[PDB]
């Protein structure tokens, strides 16, 4: 049989963090009491480009950080920082203009303690994409 | 995890109509009471070919139109006409013979009043396609 | 709209059996009272390679057969035998080790009587595939 259904398009997405206990040499302007180096990221499978449909990723860190809303406007959509505690990060994915989409919000608990990593391989499902954005989606 | 599931393949489809209110100069042969120019269509995104899986499209017009069953047997799957009233069109989609499919029947309210367009970007889901039609679908 | 969802990936699969009445000329070491030739198989659409994700296919036959656990380790993932009766065959599909998947079991009723064929065109859905397995899946 055949039926008309609502159009939807999927995009695999990888996000989370890696973490590292610092040995002896710390980054320059790093607070003295910080114990770990960590990296929060949003990327594609096989580290393929995702910037064709993602314009910008913003990470909201714990308020103890200076300028805690960190906007990354070009790939790699990641941020490496120092710390001493585990906390929630708000990951905001901003799609390219022609998508006419709201910010994709989601959460990640930063893991430092048992290199440690906390990583997720999920799917972004776009409901009812417009013709322009569909083209961009299909460009790969 | 892995599971056996019924096979399903989707094809994006764009259908609907554009309309324009004519001025004092009307096309030759146009009935005097007719106020609008309009086009009913079924197409692919980015106007990509759809005849590889769609053999013909039939637009069933209001019975006040002469020969109201309009069969379009080659792309573009569209017709242009004059009119005064908004009315339902039964769109009949005939898939290529390999599909072994019944006719896909759907409907579209012709819109003339707030160019005016009523256009849908949906998905045709094919349930349990046969091996031969699957190949055609996969060829694109 | 956009939502984060669990990743899943589909691969179409074709499986089942063909059968033929032997009639007059028999195989070399086939049991004398066997009446039919039959082939049990797992394959891809258009007979395309599936060994890129499937490592091994095992056909468990009726225990009236010698060594009824039959392991096919390379494509074509098929087995040709003789017989005189219809019985349940357990098809065990072993995915490539990067999948880190359990065996996928399915049932086939071997059909001999109304060439006779019992063939299915379904879909293997992989839930939460790991990145390395996803890469192999995307190879196509």
């Amino acid at each position: 049989g055949a039926r008309i259904k609502t159009l939807s398009v999927s995009r695999p997405i990888i996000y989370g963090n890696t973490a590292k206990k610092m040995g002896s040499v710390k980054p320059p302007n790093a607070p003295a009491e910080h114990t770990h180096l960590w990296t929060i990221f949003v990327r594609g499978p096989q580290n393929e480009d995702i910037s064709y449909f993602i314009k910008k990723v913003v990470f909201k860190l714990h308020d103890t950080y200076p300028n805690p809303v960190r906007s990354i406007e070009a790939p790699p959509f990641e941020l490496t920082e120092t710390g001493w505690g585990e906390f929630d990060i708000n990951i905001k994915v901003y799609f390219v203009e022609e998508a006419n989409e709201k910010v994709l919000n989601f959460y990640h608990r930063l893991r430092l303690h048992p290199e440690v990593s906390s990583v997720y391989f999920d799917e972004i499902v776009f409901n009812e994409p417009n013709e322009e954005f569909f083209k961009i989606l299909m460009s790969r």
